[PDB]
């Protein structure tokens, strides 16, 4: 924690920053789609379910103004195994997830918190 770090809040800076981390610790989970805006999507994939199930979901973060001011873009280009309930819930959980984190980047956050769901959902399933 650096002495101050109140008030002026870069937002230009605080993306590239993190980016730059996103591109080492995901070499192939992470494709950036554009720069200006500088939009990417992360790809997040559930360990095997009962019956060797696996989930995926596409999905795309947009850098806006507000950031990490305001909670940025999230939305799913494309998802597998998912119905439109399932693919529902992963997004109810974010705005809270998102929501709780408002003030600093919740890219790496919000990943963790969608992948804990997709074991979850991908297992459930296992009832059926």
């Amino acid at each position: 924690g650096s002495s101050g770090s109140s008030g002026m809040t870069d937002y230009g800076e605080e993306q590239r920053n993190e980016l730059e981390a996103l591109e080492s610790i995901y070499p192939d989970s992470f494709t950036v789609l554009s720069e200006n805006p500088p939009s990417f999507t992360i790809t997040v994939t559930s360990e095997a379910g009962e019956n060797d199930e696996t989930v995926q979901t596409t999905l795309k973060f947009t850098y806006s103004e507000k950031y990490p001011d305001e909670a940025p873009l999230y939305e799913i280009f494309s998802q597998e195994n998912l119905e439109d309930n399932d693919v529902s819930d992963i997004l109810k959980l974010l705005a809270l997830q998102a929501e709780e984190n408002l003030g600093m980047v919740m890219i790496f956050t919000l990943v963790t918190a969608v992948q804990e769901k997709l074991n979850e959902i991908v297992d459930q399933i296992k009832t059926r």
